């Protein structure tokens, strides 16, 4: 089989569509996701047209192998699609009708500076490769573009899944490629992080300064490095879900800003007993008293300041 | 090989079948369970007709390539599942009897509000697409639906196994689409988190509450902290048995609440040393008999309150 | 190709064999295990018979293509087993002797109860289904049941292989079913339980006892809760080594009883200092020295009666 | 079909070009990672030579099967590349024009001396095995390498894909093969672990050393054991994302310097309070006066000293 | 087809070779390894023989299918090996030389006795079945045995790769087979275990002593305590590093007997303080000073007597 011949110099126009089935496994740390979705394919092969009257039917049905099909790839892959052919019809003009079911596993670059509270989207590269007898060059068929109802990804809201109707026309190898960007728009499900990660890091910092209205040293080295180890139990769970980033993320700099707060605070606590044991507490009691005000309007101020640098 | 014609405009009935053998691998976190079942299906097809007299058969073997067959898919899937004919029955009238064992990750989700005293419905679902000759229609025949008694699911009960025998008919990229549901219910053997989370979890809690029959603050420091570090650990524990929901679990606002508890516990131990310091243990010993009183009471009622709202 | 005719409808026999060349990968929270096997299958096929002093061969070796075969499945297995025939050769009166080594994952639920001084029954279920044409029925060939001398399964001992005669012959959905069963019998290799889980847990448990030959409640209070987190610690390695159960297993049992000792030891060292404030320390003494007796004789009893409930 | 036969007295000249698409899944521990490329090969077929003049057409597309191809592996593969052949083109004097898209994981060993300040040459080693006809030579075509804009290997840097245009030529067991270098340098983007890993466990050691302005052995033993505790913790969390070397790493010498630390730290407490036991507090004094200036300054000059001996 | 007719009582002798190309994933705890090698056979095919002079070639090249070939077989191999044939060629007298290219996940038991400075046998059996025309038996062609010099098996150094020359010829399933024992010696490369497990462990225990020259309970309590954790954390990393063993490994006992050593110092801690409250420090004092001496000299000791037994 050999591609169809142009009737004028005009580029073989390949139309398009995704209708996505399931959107499953964003995992964050691979930067990767799975899909399992139609693939909509439709050109003019006027070798193939007949006429409806003579030949007694409306359509034509295809096996893959019998007539030329367009070598359609998808660029951010893993691996090859894993595809089943559907149906490929034939309408008396010689427009093919070609549809397949895939599944692949796609790379998907994240931005994680906002996270949780981040969106994404997520591209799926549409590619053709021209061959020697003709350029061959994408569109988009809005009508084949789309996404089941029930399609959910577990802790993500799906906002839209678009293409971009322009494709990006190149050269590679000396052979003109014509590539689609599919859009997959995604914001993060930040609920659960507020109980599971936020909130007990907060509780075991309020729990730290409470050695402000504590003269016990002793008890004070207790507070201040307890509640330290936890901290770093939380940094240590947190940075098992993210992948290595060359930014600070948004929960990356809370928990970094708060082992400050700690060192701080052990400062202020050794500073403390230091003056206790020279015979001068009532200029530790004006440290102490001080620290009580400073560290949570310092922490409240700090802290605007990181949610406006990062939102 | 093409659809067979209809006597009049009527759509083709393929009626269907799933046998449960094996059930395994429901993973929580991905929402996934594997099966391993029998797909029955059973169409008429008057173009394999044959004479039992001539042939000398009373029913026709055939290889799944010899034959028309329909392109059943499964809608809920990660990837195409993994089928072995096992039987292609034909009778003298063209009723053909198909059976393929296959194996299936599918894709269901599941609701972790009352998690782990839960119940889930697993679905299954059974499609075919219409083609341009003629549409396909999908049916129960209620005698191939059922499961092997042995079948067990890990950590949970299995209910039942029946199918919603309406399909869903509707349009897809403009054709006919024939989808059947196919419904496992199981209930969760919360059993084992009694003994591994719930008591554990209550005794270190309990444990904090020594502290209101002690003046020792430093004991009482080591006391509500140790035990708070402890409980963190159990928090950490359970979510990564679990996926991020953008709700509240019945198990994560009891983990979350005991937090509180923590928390006050921590302001009441620094509350009773301030003031013995201060030189008034009266007072002291006032809120620590009340928190004795308190801290049991507000802790039944407020479970009383989080079950009511969840159950 | 079709079934060998019988000579009446007495059913067509076809003689199994499983000779076990590998064992591995026996995962206990998921209950499976793989298998590395020969299976071997004999029947007689009348059409295949021919002459032995006409033909001058013996035997007569057949491409599986090329000849009727059982379609014999395994009941409890994740996947398809992966297969590759050996041999298949035929004697003069018509008897098939059939060989392929196979690779499969075989599900096989485990009972945790005694663990980890437990015993399992691994089972494989061989499987035929009847066609239309005769009713095809499995025996054992005990001379073709095995195992390997070299065959290890890490960390158990394997005790014995067998096959249960016997099939159990079945209808299910309209046509015979034929199951055997092969049974690997194996018991847990405990030895490694005891330095590095059994004996820890007692020598952490034993130091919180040291507590009650002392006064000091800052000193018992470290002791008792540091030992507990230390006890956490062993609960949690524990379960991640275990399926969720819907019962007690013996380490369990154990484990959630250790839990009540630190409790009641906690209660104690409260008690004790209590008593020490409320300037009693006569009364704090007679609870102390009926600890140091009460505390091991409680619990070598409450370990006699655990191991006897489960053994 | 059969190898071009040569003119000359000449080995069989393939040219060859590898280009990135997609490079993910650089495994540190398992020193792999994971590519998606395309392979282009061209050579001399006389035997496939046309008149462009007669024939009308420029070039002449032809199938894999109907053409002789040469058998090129990678050696470094963990199994056989997932190929799937994009176009094949041959010009009037018989050059053909070979182009697969493949994907592959690669083995290539890392150096982990600079960790995390390490840069590595990954290797792509391409291999054709000499026939008996005639012996096959390998070269490198530098218009056909390359690699895309969008390639990124997350938490490293690409810095250049080049190939060692001189192949490896020797022989493997009777033959001539014909080796080539596909390299493939990165630098490991060493920001995340400012955060995360180095100063988090710079501000514990550095709170380990407020027991230097401290008299209360039982706060200093508090300081220096639970900070260590937490050391061990970052520890381990950097060897589980490293592989086990036979030689130092940057941070694993860090790491282990830091022990010592806490060592000296924990005898200079117990020095520090047998000495004011003994009722030498002038001298106890005098020890931990200078502890406050030689830990720091032994600190910085042992980094410094060991940046020099890594860097 | 068929195999090769004997001239003579003589069995057919297949000569292997392995030549390893890449070595990978040594799993301690699945006690597996990958290997990606060539497979070298050899034998004799009179039915293949021809004359040089009329044929015009000196070698006959032929496809798998076109002759017989014996059928080779791994003994230890999860799945059967991912093979792909290089190359057949057969010489006048009809000597075939056939090699292909595997990739197989190898089951070869490991002694961790001496871990981590253990050496271990890997196998690799190559078998094969005897048919009932003749006797297959397999041998060693040492001049294609061997490994390329790039061959790293990461942590671990390669010493040889050698073949048991003489088969083990037996009786399976009322067939001969020929089984011969290919051997990959390696020896842990130990160097990472003494600064990331065996010093640090070291550290813990000898801060642990450090309470042999206190007075204060309360300080010796959290010395001993916190630094037993920590060594917790040690048994636990290094029991997730290896599978369950019936038998002690070095490491293992080192870890196990270090448990006695904190028992006992707890012992000596609570010894001590019991004594100092019953008003008899100078006894106190003797038991104090003698386990300054016992506690290292006894460690020492038991680490002869350990290293001893094991080496
Ligand atoms: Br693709
Ligand atoms: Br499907
Ligand atoms: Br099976
Ligand atoms: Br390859
Ligand atoms: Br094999
Ligand atoms: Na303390």
């Amino acid at each position: 089989v050999s591609p169809p011949p142009p009737i004028a110099d005009e580029p073989l126009t390949v139309n398009t569509g995704i209708y996505l089935i399931e959107c499953y496994s964003l995992d964050d740390k691979a930067e990767t996701f799975k899909v399992n979705a139609f693939l909509s394919l439709s050109w003019k092969d006027r070798r193939l047209a007949f006429d409806p009257v003579r030949s007694g039917v409306r359509v034509k049905t295809y096996e893959p192998e019998a007539i030329w099909i367009p070598e359609i790839r998808f660029v951010n892959v893993e691996n090859a699609r894993d595809a089943d052919v559907v149906d490929i019809s034939v309408s008396p003009d010689g427009t093919v009708q070609y549809l397949e079911r895939f599944s692949a596993r796609v790379l998907s670059p994240l931005d994680f500076r906002r996270y949780p509270f981040d969106s994404q989207t997520l591209h799926i590269y549409l590619i053709v490769r021209s061959v020697d007898t003709r350029n061959i060059v994408l569109a988009v068929d809005l009508e084949k573009v789309g996404k089941n109802d029930d399609v959910f990804l577990t802790g993500w809201d799906i906002e839209s899944f678009t293409a971009v109707v322009k494709p990006a026309n190149f050269a590679l190898e000396d052979r003109l490629e014509s590539k689609l960007d599919y859009q997959l728009r995604i914001s993060r499900q930040y609920f659960s992080y507020i109980p599971n990660i936020i909130l007990p890091m907060l509780f075991i910092l309020f729990i730290s300064w409470t050695a402000f209205w504590s003269t016990s040293y002793e008890a004070n080295v207790t507070l201040v490095v307890s509640t330290l180890i936890a901290h770093i139990a939380f940094n240590i769970l947190v940075e098992t879900n993210l992948p290595k980033t060359p930014y600070m993320t948004y929960t990356g700099a809370i928990i970094f800003m708060i082992y400050l707060f700690y060192f701080v605070a052990v400062i202020e606590v050794t500073v403390q007993h230091y003056l206790k044991v020279e015979s001068q507490p009532a200029r530790a009691a004006s440290i102490t008293r001080a620290s009580r005000i400073a560290f949570p309007v310092v922490f409240l101020l700090a802290n605007i300041i990181l949610a406006f640098l990062f939102f």
